[PDB]
């Protein structure tokens, strides 16, 4: 007859034990018949046994900086097996919380990259892009690529197709994200992709139009950036809108008492880059819309096309700029990614 063997998922002893995974203990030629876990001050830990009292897990998460004991005993026919193990978990010098959007059970555009902000720099990035697990149904090819030390974006090769399920889980609690800094959290969301809708800006034309699905729904004057300020040429994200909104420079960097500087109420504004272009009413300039530049880089339409862009446009749609005399949106914007070749955000910067 054999005597019960007991076995831990941790061993007594042990430091720096990993918070992102419960604590077990199994029996083997025996079953569990007594397992507790306290933390140092005695509190019991959460735990269930399995039905056939082989094996035993902690159900709720376990802490940072504590050291828990377990006790366990199994019996079998051959006697029994009683062991006790002390052991404590990672202590981060730091931790950080992910934000995640798009938002949870939202439904989004063809453009909508999955996005994940921390709110510290990230020092291992290979870390990170690690704890998250994304799902796609239809299934499709996607990769990260960093904005900045503490956003990471993930998308396809090219824009969604409509109907896509998105699962984003953000399994960054207990995961060592370099020099000491540890998930404050997961998160976790999920979201669909809508219709295509695509506008093209042709400065060429001076008209913004609108495509849901490949058709033309909306052929919209409008007045970009002027020859001094254009508006960037490029594949552009639609972000969020606003009945109305104070536009103010400084948020973009520029002074507002200086030259291009500008403090101004604007109705019906989508927006389109971090860098603060925006479709937006423009009643002062109606005159020009279809006909010559003269923003500061947004697209100036007039109050019921503003409105209507308002209504019909959603997040992660697309607004597309071409041939004027700017640029290249940078792919680094915020609401750029689509301008970075797809080779270049497939190989990634986590290094
Ligand atoms: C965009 O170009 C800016 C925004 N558009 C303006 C315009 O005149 O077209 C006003 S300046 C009077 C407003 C500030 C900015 C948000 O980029
Ligand atoms: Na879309």
């Amino acid at each position: 007859l054999l005597v019960p063997k007991l076995t831990a998922s941790v061993t007594d002893g042990a430091v720096g034990v990993t918070v992102d995974a419960p604590v077990s203990v199994t029996a083997a030629d025996g079953v569990l018949a007594a397992v507790t876990m306290v933390n140092d001050n005695g509190r019991p830990v959460a735990g269930r046994l399995s039905p056939d009292g082989l094996r035993w897990s902690t159900t709720e998460q376990l802490g940072y900086n504590r050291r828990y004991t377990l006790n366990a005993t199994a019996l079998g026919l051959g006697g029994a097996a009683t062991r006790q193990l002390t052991f404590q978990t990672s202590s981060p010098a730091h931790l950080t919380m992910p934000y995640v959007m798009p938002g949870d059970g939202e439904v989004v555009g063809v453009g909508e990259p999955v996005a994940i902000r921390f709110d510290e720099n990230i020092a291992d990035r290979g870390a990170a892009e690690k704890a998250i697990k994304i799902t796609t149904n239809p299934p499709v090819e996607g990769a990260f690529y960093w904005l900045n030390n503490r956003e990471v974006r993930w998308r396809p090769e090219h824009f969604w197709k409509p109907g896509t399920a998105v699962d984003v889980a953000v399994n960054t609690y207990g995961v060592d994200l370099g020099e000491g800094m540890f998930g404050e959290d997961n998160v976790q969301t999920h979201f669909t992709i809508g219709d295509e809708v695509i506008a093209t800006a042709d400065d060429n034309t001076k008209i913004l139009t609108v495509r849901v699905n490949g058709e033309v729904v909306k052929s919209m004057p409008t007045s970009m950036g002027k020859d001094s300020t254009p508006t960037a040429n490029g594949i552009y994200i639609v972000g969020s809108r606003y009945k109305h909104i104070i536009m103010d420079s400084s948020t973009y960097g520029v002074p507002v008492n200086s030259p291009n500087g500008y403090r101004t109420d604007v109705d019906w504004a989508t927006q389109i880059s971090y860098s603060g272009v925006f479709v937006h009413s423009a009643p002062w300039s109606v005159g020009a819309q279809g006909h010559t530049n003269t923003s500061h880089g947004c697209l100036n339409v007039s109050p019921s096309n503003a409105q209507w862009f308002y209504d019909h446009v959603k997040r992660g749609d697309i607004v597309e700029v071409v041939n004027t005399v700017g640029g290249t949106l940078p792919g680094i914007d915020g609401l750029g990614d689509w301008n970075i070749p797809w080779d270049q955000w497939r190989a990634g910067n986590a290094k």
